[PDB]
Order: C-alpha cells, then structure tokens, then sequence
C-alpha cells in the first residue's frame, strides 16, 4: 500500500481532478469530516456523499478558483495522523472579493483509509470576503 | 539536559494562568518568533517575549474575562522538535459581555528545550463575533 503521507499529499498536490479522485478513493465509508464552525460550510458530515453536497460542491459553485495550498505536512508520533499547514485563496462570486486564509487540516487514517478530517481555518478572513 | 518538548509545552497550558505564564516565560527563547492569526484581533508576528506580552498575552488578560486555551490533543511530530496542540478557546469579551468558543491549533517549534516559534490557527470569525456590540 501507498504510505499515508503520500495518500494525503495526493489529495492536494495534483490537479483538481486528480486530487478529487484520490480523496474519494481513500475515504472510509463512515468518514467523519468536520468543517470549522465559523467557516461557511461548518459542521460535521458523515460519508462521501454528505461531504460532496455540503462542502466541495459549494467550494466549486460559490467561489472562483478556490484553492488549498499546503506548506507543511507533519507525521504524528504514535498515531496514524497527518497534519497539514496551508493557505486557502479564492474569490467569492457574489462580492468579487478575493481572500487568503491560513488553515490546518488534521487527517486520521485506519489501515490506509481516511476515517476523520478536521479543518481549522482563519474564518474571519473568509467571512470578510463574503461581506458586500 | 532539557526536559522533553512535550512536557515543556504541556506546562504552558495545564496549570492555572499564573503557572502557565511562568512556565511559558521560562521556556521562550530570546529569539522566539510568535505568529497570531491574521484574522484574530492580535494578528501579527512578534519577535521576543516583550513584544509577545505587549501585543498578545497582556491584551488577552486585559480585554477579556477568563480567556482560556483548553487542549484536547497534544501531538509530537516524529523526528522533529515540533509539538502541535488542538484545542478550544473560551472567554468573555469585556466591552460587550459576550462569550465565545473557538477551535484552535497551535504549532510550536523548539531548539534544545527552548521555544523558537509559535503559530496560531483559530476559528477567528467566532472570536470577532464576540467583539461586536
Ligand atoms: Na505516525
Ligand atoms: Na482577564
């Protein structure tokens, strides 16, 4: 099997299509996916179909060029956990305002499947781009 | 020999505010660079303890009641002098009387037992909402 670090990098480091396919291939059936409360898509979603409807489809439809760029990956001692420090950027369609916001994503894997994801994000900056 | 990284970082959260502060001051390197998230009210990068206290901790103390950072997971990065803490802030903003809760991650880097870098990630919208009249 591919290393966990490689699996996680594969959800960010390629084209949008390769990233999306890689993520879907790696998600466990009952993956628990948490967007930060202050982020517009905040909440916890169980399974790929809820994640697509409530999160990724909206990142595509409400923003132009929504992008997540990782600056560091960290492998956690004594866990199957990968922590990514990164930056988001994008333009909110309704306002035309661009933003940048720093994030951390905490990924947990079991037997090489992604079983948990949690977003931490500088949500004030995201929300400011949404303000007319 | 210095104490373990994990021990040092835990000692900055797991006591009362007064001992946490003592422990942090004792562990900060002279060259520490400390970054608060841009969208957090005290956003910026601060060099050295004096700047950190002036711009960050003094204001957490003076502008809020019972500002607290509660850690839910401590992580140590394999083969690196990096500790990552996941947790929750809580507090009441004095000027509005509003309470908040917000999720954070803190990324700490050390060199030979002294903290050389800190970086805050925080759900800043929720903090900012408590500050609105
Ligand atoms: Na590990
Ligand atoms: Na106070």
């Amino acid at each position: 099997p591919k290393a966990n670090l490689e699996i996680i990098r594969s959800t960010y480091e390629g084209s949008a299509s390769s990233n999306a396919k890689h993520l879907a291939e790696a998600l466990s059936e009952k993956v628990e996916w948490t967007e930060a409360e202050g982020f517009p898509y905040g909440g916890t979603y169980i399974g790929v179909e809820a994640i697509m409807e409530n999160v990724f489809s909206r990142l595509g439809s409400e923003w132009n060029d929504y992008k997540a760029s990782v600056n560091m990956y960290h492998e956690v001692s004594g866990k199957d956990v990968i922590i990514a420090e990164g930056m988001y950027s994008g333009v909110y369609k309704d306002t035309g305002k661009s933003f940048e916001a720093e994030f951390v994503h905490v990924w947990q894997l079991e037997n090489g499947k992604i079983v948990k994801f949690k977003q931490y994000v500088d949500s004030h900056l995201v929300r400011e781009a949404m303000k007319s």
